[PDB]
């Protein structure tokens, strides 16, 4: 009853995002027509071929699998008749994306403040590695504001499920791929696993420090390294060869010693070698319990 949304009392009010495949609207549920109705987060798709609507499919059962703290919750599906074209209902977090609310507010979000959010990421993160998901769009733009105490993570749309007998996940034919916080091995080899996520995290913890500032973003710096000139695959081609080379983003403006360290780990070549989100999650409250 109800984790069962009819279309028809779905009214659109805004729109919250728009992806490679899809799009996100806040909508108010008002099956009464009063406008007292619940305002939800409705994902759906802008091409809902056979192949998308597939894989929107199982990034709901994915999203409905998990429930922390700090993972966006599922509240339902949307079916139209015929075709059978889907809707995800979710809980609306009114304050928006990480990015946005970092960029909006800045240094006023303090050091302390941002490893709250680190802590709550790592802890989303490490809940998520557990039941063998891989999320491969780790990103601050990826992140939802709840409230100034609380995150979660959101947009499932790349995330994979481990084979049952390997501890990665190879990808045969890339979609939208985004290379600029992809870990060495995904830009080879297009492997993707626990510690390639941790390497993502390790540019989240770059993104949340840096302060969303534009000039230093994972994209502009990694094309200043390789060179502005580079286009399309030379990109890649010249950012694998960087990476391999030790080149990586630097360290943030009054981002401090111990805080840097822990994106630099991250950012090992040696998979084996990178910290799980266990010890990171130590780590971080360690931290934020000295800082206090
Ligand atoms: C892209 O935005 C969102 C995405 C998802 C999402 C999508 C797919 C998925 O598997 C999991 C979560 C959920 C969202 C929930 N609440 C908001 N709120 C918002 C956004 N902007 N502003 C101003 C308030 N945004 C959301």
């Amino acid at each position: 009853d109800p984790t069962q949304f009819e279309e028809r009392h779905l009214k659109f009010l805004q729109q919250l995002g728009k992806g490679n495949f899809g799009s996100v609207e806040m909508c108010r549920y008002d099956p009464l027509q009063d406008n007292t109705g619940e305002v939800v987060a409705v994902k759906k798709l802008q091409h809902s071929t056979e192949e998308h609507l597939r894989d929107f499919e199982r990034e709901i059962e994915i999203l409905k699998s998990l429930q922390h703290d700090n993972i966006v919750k599922y509240k339902g599906v949307c079916y139209s008749a015929g075709r059978r074209n889907l809707k995800l209902i979710m809980e609306y977090l009114p304050y928006g994306s990480l990015r946005d609310y970092l960029q909006k507010h800045k240094e006023r979000i303090d050091h302390i403040k941002l490893l709250q959010y680190t802590s709550q990421i790592c802890k989303g993160m490490e809940y998520l590695g557990t039941k063998r998901y891989i999320h491969r769009d780790l990103a601050t733009r990826n992140i939802l504001v709840e409230n100034e105490n609380r995150v979660k993570i959101g947009d499932f749309g790349l995330t994979k499920v481990l084979p049952q007998d390997k501890e990665y996940y190879k990808v045969k034919e890339p979609g939208e791929s985004p290379i600029f916080w992809y870990a060495p091995e995904s830009l080879t080899e297009s492997k993707f696993s626990v510690a390639s996520d941790v390497w993502s995290f390790g540019v989240v913890l770059y993104e949340l420090f840096t302060y969303i500032e534009k000039s230093k973003s994972p994209p502009a710096e990694f094309m200043r390294m390789i060179g502005n000139d580079k286009q399309g695959q030379s990109i890649v081609t010249h950012l694998i060869e960087l990476l391999k080379n030790n080149g990586r983003l630097p360290r943030p403006d009054g981002c401090p010693d111990e805080i840097y360290m822990i994106m630099t780990e991250c950012w090992n070549n040696n998979v084996n070698q990178r910290p799980s989100f266990r010890d990171l999650a130590l780590r971080v409250d360690q931290i934020r319990d000295n800082m206090a």
